[PDB]
């Protein structure tokens, strides 16, 4: 299955797409990874508009079965743009918090972020852990969703 | 040696950094690759300003010995922003055209782009050819510079 994962951020918005294998231990391939980077000088509408345009472009190009997002006002803006794109692309949205990601990929709710990042590197077969953290997070969220999707406990926002 | 390569583009600006080995056949590692993507709706000053901010951030973080750029008005704007960043970072700029890139990496001036992209994938040890083309181009330009730098025919803009 093909999944877009998104990590709504301060000045970076992690956006990744993975294709996960249907059998065997959780295994996926990286199809796309980007970070939407915003500047202090550019106005709010451009920052949010670009996020929208990037997410919509990714959904249309990669046609994932699902969008997965990690879990305040301004972060809410970014997620707003993301939600609009998923609505226009006709793609269902699922939300997961830090603890669920840790549980799915590291096997305990209180695992360190480094443990999650090690598993994402493992599952995707990467040479190094995917940088930066917003991208690593977005891939983890994507893989978290695939994990719960397999066992049928996907959490739809 | 560490080299930033840049491919000034229509709506995408390829920006990559490679570290090249000092002995043996041309061999490098990818340190960074990004594409600055601009939208039709965002004003010109934001498009050019972001390019500036991204390039400057990359130069400051990665401290390359050189910036290499591929070789009209609006493309000129992007390169303008790039030039400003290199000036502020104190990094020398070298320019190369399509034919020199083809010559350095494929061994003939009239090689197809696919041949250049195959060599960039080879030299950087990548699984797949680096996508998208603006990023592939920026890495090729970077590696082209390192090639001529080795043999002492670097072309400083």
């Amino acid at each position: 299955m093909v999944v877009a994962g998104i990590d709504p951020g301060i000045t970076h918005l992690g956006l990744g797409v993975v294709a996960v294998e249907g059998k065997g231990a959780l295994k996926a391939r990286l199809l796309h990874g980007e970070v939407v980077k915003t500047s202090p000088q550019e106005p709010a509408k451009e920052r949010v508009g670009r996020i929208h345009a990037r997410v919509l472009e990714v959904l249309h190009r990669f046609r994932p079965e699902a969008v997965a997002v990690e879990e305040a006002y301004k972060v809410g803006w970014a997620l707003g743009a993301v939600l609009v794109a998923a609505f226009e692309a006709g793609v269902p949205v699922y939300a997961y918090g830090p603890m669920q990601v840790k549980q799915a990929l590291a096997g305990h709710g209180h695992a360190a972020k480094e443990e999650v990042a090690l598993m994402v590197r493992g599952i995707l077969g990467l040479k190094e852990a995917p940088r930066p953290s917003h991208l690593a997070n977005a891939l983890a969220i994507a893989l978290t969703h695939a994990f719960y999707a397999r066992m049928g406990t996907a959490k739809p926002l």
